[PDB]
């Protein structure tokens, strides 16, 4: 056995961004960042020839809506692309399609942000400021939406995926 080392951290909140021109600035709430460095989940029924070249871009980084608790309660363009902690989270998202797998530095806890007892807490949601680029996408598995399951023969994964811890 051997115990697990901790996560790099950059300097830059949104080194992870796919579209830079996020302004942390107009996060609401006060943002709590993550640290740790798991692997994180994005059910999307975008596909992955689509996903490996863009990374996940957000929908609205200039007039999108920057405070945290109304996008997670009442979904609207934001300057955010949605995350999780919990791998099978795709489960309860239909005709979710795709079950990503990110490696990616920072993100907003949403929960540590805007507490775990709102209506989504058990989707246990990272926010992504500027979304995610490419480089930070490990993969991806197809899912069957009669099972709710991943068709595990067929995950591919990403050729732009760089390693960096
Ligand atoms: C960037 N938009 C296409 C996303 C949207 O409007 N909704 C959306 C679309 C896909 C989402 N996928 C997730 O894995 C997820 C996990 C935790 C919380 C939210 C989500 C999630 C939310």
């Amino acid at each position: 056995k051997a115990a697990a080392p901790a996560c790099p951290r950059f300097d830059d909140p949104v080194h992870a961004a796919a579209d830079p021109r996020v302004d942390v600035e107009r996060i609401t709430p006060d943002p709590v960042w993550r640290t740790t460095c798991g692997t994180l989940y994005r059910s999307d029924s975008r596909g992955p020839a689509v996903v490996f070249e863009q990374g996940f871009l957000p929908k609205d980084v200039i007039d999108g809506q920057y405070d945290i608790e109304s996008y997670v309660l009442v979904n609207q363009p934001s300057p955010y692309v949605s995350t999780t902690y919990d791998h099978d989270l795709y489960k309860t998202w239909y005709k979710s399609g795709y079950n990503y797998y990110i490696d990616a530095p920072g993100g907003v806890d949403v929960n540590k942000t805007i507490g775990d007892r709102h209506k989504w807490a058990d989707q246990v949601e990272v926010a992504f400021p500027g979304g995610i680029r490419t480089e930070f996408v490990i993969g991806v598995c197809p899912v069957d939406k009669k099972t709710r399951t991943e068709k595990m023969s067929e995950c591919v994964g990403n050729p732009h995926y760089e390693p960096w811890h």
